[PDB]
């Protein structure tokens, strides 16, 4: 049996590397599975940082650039977990893909302080925080339609009666990071105030409120690519001029090949496509509107070379478990494959579901420790789709330890069998295979073949090779 998130001896989970700018606030909750109560400690925690042994949160400010290797320890009644953490202080954020939640699908124009706080509380108690989900992102309509005559964005005080900073403080106390939303135009997609021409003011306000991520949309801006690049560069400079490490999420729907320029202008992730729908197949580029999961896979597949630490291709939100709720859907197996492939592609793992009231089956997917560990692998390679056959894909992701994760993904509505052998993919080591389906390792085998049986829509993942 697989141990649930709050049972058994401690297991310190991914990420095992974290980046932050020098002389900016640093917060990291150590994601840790296992029964509570739990106690944390550290060896070689650098000057500038402190660990709260009761809460598992590392916080402070580091002023010197470099890589610092810390040994973390988590202890409960049943045992101990010891794990290395590398802290890189420099100009590199999101050394692993960001994980978290975006508010739009659940709350739309009706987000409030209370509802953000409820969401944070639920992420603590449902296991998500302990599997590495850390970003809680406010989307459109937190602000009023017009800029204040004073030159500043106006917080909707009906929604946020104590301001955005209150929310940020609540989140930070619990190891979460706060995301906010604006647009590179006078008006956002929803028609409230954007940041064009006021980038410096807006960035300084975001930083004063304790914002940790900005999603920067491109509604109402000129199609022109040089203009887009310049508007994104301008906000990037504005963010770097503040006293915080603010993650910069570029959202111009993949129309100007952002994979070729977004990282260069300061982005840490960039949308590669139009919006994802809670649907398996829909060609949004043909009929307009939402794209299906399969369609976004086709778009992202050839973009692996552009992704890596501090610069991720963003295939949009995880629709896992939405079940056609909104505010028809996909099958459980389809949702599982969607999650699996987002993991393999080193995608942001940002849930768009209501995380306060998910069912066990949805959390079983979102909390999968092996798949998340693959997503968070420090090498940061986006899996290549090495084979796209009539019915199935083979995706391959090299890992930092020298092994290769291999995902066999059945697109079809009928069962399919895939026979992996030494000729399927180049440099695939059969001497040791870890199977994620049953958590078993086959070692020192004479067999150079693996029969993979897939249900409709199913993705099975394996890790090939011995560690260095």
């Amino acid at each position: 049996v697989v141990l649930k998130v709050f049972e058994g001896k401690p297991r310190i989970n991914s990420p095992h590397i974290i980046g932050n700018y020098p002389s900016t606030p640093f917060i990291f909750y150590i994601p840790t599975s296992g029964q509570r109560p739990m106690q944390w400690s550290a060896e070689k925690l650098p000057e500038g940082l402190e660990l709260d042994s009761k809460t598992g949160i590392i916080s402070g400010v580091m002023t010197s650039k470099g890589d610092y290797t810390v040994t973390l320890k988590a202890e409960n009644a049943l045992g101990v977990s010891v794990k290395q953490l590398v802290i890189r202080i420099g100009d590199e954020l999101l050394l692993t893909p960001p994980m978290g939640w975006n508010s739009w699908n659940t709350f739309g124009q009706h987000l409030t302080e209370e509802l953000v706080l409820q969401t944070a509380d639920a992420m603590i108690t449902n296991g998500m925080r302990d599997l590495g989900y850390s970003y809680i992102n406010i989307d459109d309509f937190w602000q009023l339609p017009e800029r204040g005559a004073d030159g500043h964005l106006q917080i909707d005080k009906t929604k946020f009666p104590r301001g955005i900073k209150y929310v940020a403080d609540y989140l930070h106390e619990r190891g979460f990071k706060l995301g906010i939303y604006s647009d590179a135009a006078e008006k956002t997609c929803g028609g409230v105030c954007g940041s064009y021409g006021y980038e410096e003011t807006d960035a300084k306000d975001f930083a004063s409120w304790g914002v940790d991520l900005l999603k920067y949309d491109y509604c109402n801006a000129p199609v022109d690519r040089v203009e887009a690049m310049e508007r994104y560069a301008k906000m990037g400079r504005a963010l770097r001029a503040t006293n915080r490490s603010i993650v910069y999420s570029v959202c111009e729907w993949g129309q100007r090949e952002p994979w070729k320029w977004a990282k260069q202008v300061g982005g840490h992730l960039w949308r590669v496509s139009g919006d994802i729908g809670d649907i398996w197949y829909r060609d949004g580029n043909r009929v307009g509107g939402l794209h299906g999961i399969l369609n976004i896979l086709e778009i992202n597949a050839p973009l692996s070379e552009y992704a890596g630490p501090s610069g991720w291709n963003d295939p949009d939100m995880l629709v896992v478990g939405i079940d056609g709720k909104s505010m028809e859907g996909c099958t459980q197996e389809q949702y599982k494959s969607h999650f699996s492939l987002w993991c393999m592609m080193a995608s942001p793992l940002l849930s768009g579901n209501d995380v306060r009231n998910m069912n066990d089956s949805t959390l079983k997917i979102l909390l999968d420790p092996d798949l998340i560990a693959i997503n968070q692998d420090v090498l940061g390679r986006q899996a290549e789709r090495s084979i796209r056959s009539d019915h199935y894909d083979i995706w391959v992701k090299p890992l930092a330890d020298g092994r290769k994760a291999v995902a066999c993904f059945n697109r079809a509505s009928s069962p399919q069998t895939v026979i992996l052998n030494e000729n399927t993919i180049a440099d695939l080591s059969f001497e040791q295979i870890y199977c994620l389906d049953n958590h078993l390792t086959k070692s020192g085998s004479d067999s150079k073949e693996l029969i993979v049986k897939l249900a409709p829509y199913q993705c099975k993942v394996y890790i090939f090779g011995k560690t260095d």
